[PDB]
């Protein structure tokens, strides 16, 4: 039975779609966490109030080092509060912008962590949609954490979304490419060109992308969703094996 006065509120972490997220301390435990505040009126205007309840119910049963932990949740009358794990090292997107690109070791390790988290949920009959780098947070140990509401931008959508269990495989291909190159593979100057690139699966590798990486990405980025390299096969990939930590 959590209440708002059980928490001391610190700095805002960022503005979002339905509200704000803050650094916070639970008063009894002195534990550092993130409190996500979502306004009910905005959820009602979008018509996602029931969707959020079902989402939060799923996440409350998910316990994996590479999925952001939901410790609990509560409401008052106008706001919905989510008690979330705090990630001290920020987003993977920000890390990518700072370095411009990741090396093979970091890329393979992130993909392994993603595949592990998605495989864990698969055994619990839980599926994920598209994955964005801004929704991947980094813990103190340098481990990636999936932090979104996709448990059940055009640049990250598969051809079928422009769909069921195989969306996340396309996402892994896009992310692996972006981690190594610094930009998503279907990046274009217009919406129409970006749409065409995705639908026709038209992407190219710069010269610095190694053959092992190219093989992994090409097996992932297929129009035929059922023929995409699966989570088990990704973890078993020669390039992943050789480069993951
Ligand atoms: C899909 C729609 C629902 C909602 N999400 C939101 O409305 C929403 C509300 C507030 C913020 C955001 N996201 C953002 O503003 C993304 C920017 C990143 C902020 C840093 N966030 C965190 N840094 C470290 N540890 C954490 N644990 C949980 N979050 C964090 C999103």
């Amino acid at each position: 039975q959590w209440t708002l006065e059980d928490f001391d509120i610190g700095r805002p972490l960022g503005k979002g779609k339905f509200g704000n997220v803050y650094l916070a301390r639970e008063r009894q435990s002195k534990f550092i966490l993130a409190l996500k505040v979502l306004f009910k009126t905005q959820l009602e205007k979008a018509g996602v109030e029931h969707q959020l309840r079902r989402e939060v119910e799923i996440q409350s049963h998910l316990r994996h080092p590479n999925i952001l932990r939901l410790y609990g949740y509560f409401h008052d009358a106008t706001r919905v509060y989510l008690i979330l794990e705090y990630a001290p090292l920020g987003t993977v997107y920000r890390e990518l912008q700072k370095l411009s690109r990741f090396d093979e070791q970091r890329t393979a390790t992130y993909i392994t962590e993603l595949a592990n988290a998605l495989s864990y949920c698969h055994s619990k009959r839980v599926i994920h949609r598209d994955i964005k780098p801004e929704n991947l947070l980094l813990g103190s140990n340098g481990e990636l954490k999936i932090a979104d509401f996709g448990w059940s931008t055009l640049d990250y959508l598969p051809p079928e979304m422009i769909h069921d269990e195989k969306v996340d495989l396309w996402s892994l291909g896009v992310l692996c490419y972006e981690f190594l190159v610094g930009m998503p593979p279907f990046e274009a100057h217009t919406y129409q060109e970006t749409y065409r690139r995705i639908s026709r699966v038209e992407f190219t590798f710069p010269d610095f992308v190694t053959e092992g990486a190219r093989d992994l990405i090409s097996r992932l980025l297929k129009h035929n969703a059922s023929q995409r390299l699966t989570l088990a096969e990704v973890l078993e990939h020669p390039w992943i094996k050789a480069n993951s930590s």
